[PDB]
């Protein structure tokens, strides 16, 4: 078996449907809670914002289908096959499953891209949706959450993600964050509308913003070894040489959040010791006592992390991208323009022996206003 | 099972050497003639133009030992264990295998850096030698064969890879193409000094450039399904569209060239049939009767394909990327914007229906005229 052809570009055929409002229609790979992870976290709430009583709402499912689990969490959404064609106010369709079947679309079915291959597949049903009905090409909402090429190497799927960014029909863009808008704009794309929202603080996180801490010897990595943005493995040879060249690193406790993941040996007996996903209760009590934080994002997003433990009295190590500097953003990170083990353990080695006020981020603490202005454009 | 350790920058130790002179020692991948296309062909051929008067020359084996064969294209280097430390004027010394051994490293030990890990090891080389022999850092020589990051995802392996372009230390760039040299300058890389190659046909090939012609439907297609570069996963759904939408695809043979793989149904009895490696008689005769061609390259860098059809009257199709664009080099090539499976087809049926002389990159059949220059540098 060799590479033949690309799995994320399987046709998303489509038959016309009698159905006669305005009726938006997300493009999500999965609604699954063993995937509610951020950006399909984002978008459902985002999604959310839209007003019921202006549009009829459907959740395409592209890449995986619920469990009865999973579908607890929308209770007030109809699960409806694609076989299927019924006018209801709000509808979950599972179609990841797609050979030679197809989905109703509607004249007025309006697209809410997430995932690049949801966008590939969107512009090529608004194409068959303005020749079938005889109409001008329907707006997409994308919901642009990073550089999505950049989760591949230059390759078939690089080109055909960055592909769905040059599309010529209207497009407004949705994106997760300002610093990566403005990347876009560097990059020279071309939007009908562009859109940010800017990271903003847990709700249950910033309510323990204001405790006394109790600062102890503790660096906080971020770890994800399944998110190669994260540079998972990057951040343990920098570790290994902080462990090996400072003495007194037997000091220091070395903790994982984010993944669940084998404790790792460093040198000296020390180990990273992985909490993986703490409730927000626990996480904050983990931040509070935090001394050092390292967290880093290959991409010109800033990542939310970085942002939470520099709120919580963290030094915290994390990486230059690009347009994207966070040192400028908060007193408490310390970025890396040359990002390598050494630098790495360098800083934390400093970092280590400060431990012995500015922020310019005021947005994060204290949303979506702009979804009004959006709801008249389509 | 999870990566703990960067497999590309595992420790490479040396150790003094009272060897006296200047000498330049190659750092490469392997010289395995299976791996003797592409990047390290190209080194060696520059490593070659070097005066064996002025400096003893040594080859530094950094991935993948050679076999008895293999060494039979260097004749004239002695094969040497990193254990022995002898004053040959031409030796090879074997480097993969490297847990508890060490090299010799001399004093006037210059280095020059091929894949960008082997330019990550020169560069803790150059600061253990400085430290050494109390000097101050000797000058790398980096030959830059494409942007070394692009071969990853946002990944550890990515940013390490960008941070040999980031060294502060003395570093000369020998850049392959002008392209790859301007793409790098508008990123913002410095070096202490910067020079480039250009592509100059194969002089093989060369000698059937003058030949009759006698053009054939027959369309050519670079295939690599090994380089993801090369996109061949992207020109195969292009390929099947065309066979399904043109109605006189039936007229065409479809041809691949490049890495030997299955033959692909591409609908209506019609393949796409592997040619694979060829003399380069048999692809020279081939160039004569193709009429079209297919030739990918996500990189800044322009490939060899696009500009070997192009001279052999082929109409091609490759692709803009960034700062390139071929079409502004040859009459006969057409550069593609958006590069989706429908766009690449539609030009296909655009170039048959076309089969019903203008150059301005004459250096390409008319190369290293900077080395005395380095070497004077050295």
């Amino acid at each position: 078996f060799i590479e033949t052809s690309i799995p994320e570009i399987t046709p998303f055929n489509a038959r016309t449907s009698s159905i006669k409002g305005k009726r938006l229609n997300l493009l999500v790979p999965s609604i699954n809670q063993e995937h509610m992870f951020g950006g399909i976290s984002t978008a459902l709430k985002l999604f959310e914002q839209f007003d019921n009583k202006k549009f009829k709402k459907r959740i395409i499912l592209t890449d995986a289908t619920p469990n009865p689990k999973d579908l607890q969490s929308f209770k007030s959404f109809k699960y409806v096959m694609p076989e299927e064609d019924k006018d209801f106010a709000l509808q979950i369709v599972p179609f990841n499953d797609r050979y030679n079947r197809t989905i109703p679309v509607a004249k007025h079915d309006i697209f809410i891209a997430t995932a690049w291959w949801t966008a590939y597949a969107a512009q090529r049903i608004v194409s068959w949706q303005s020749d079938t009905y005889g109409i001008p090409p329907n707006k997409i909402l994308y919901i642009i959450q990073d550089f999505e090429p950049g989760f591949y190497q230059w390759s078939s799927q690089y080109v055909l993600a960055e592909s769905t960014y040059k599309y010529r029909g209207p497009q407004i863009a949705v994106f997760n964050s300002e610093l990566l808008k403005q990347y876009f704009n560097n990059k020279g794309y071309n939007f009908t509308d562009e859109y940010f929202f800017q990271p903003k603080i847990n709700t249950t996180l910033k309510n323990y913003i204001n405790d006394k801490r109790q600062k102890e010897k503790i660096i906080l990595v971020y770890g994800r070894p399944s998110v190669k943005r994260n540079a998972f493995t990057l951040i343990v040879e920098a570790l290994k040489i902080f462990v090996q060249k400072y003495d007194r690193s037997n000091e220091w406790k070395i903790i994982s959040v984010g993944e669940k993941h084998k404790d790792i040996a460093l040198g000296k007996g020390i180990h990273l010791n992985s909490l993986g996903k703490l409730t927000l209760e626990d996480y904050a009590d983990l931040l509070k006592r935090s001394s050092i934080g390292i967290s880093l994002m290959i991409s010109p997003h800033p990542s939310y992390p970085p942002l939470e433990m520099a709120h919580f009295g963290l030094r915290v190590i994390t990486n230059k991208y690009e347009n994207k500097d966070l040192s400028n953003w908060h007193s408490n990170i310390v970025s890396l323009e040359q990002l390598n083990p050494e630098n790495i353990a360098e800083t934390l080695v400093e970092l280590c022996m400060s431990f012995n006020e500015s922020s310019n981020m005021m947005f994060y603490i204290n949303e979506f206003s702009f979804i009004k202005e959006i709801e008249e454009k389509l």
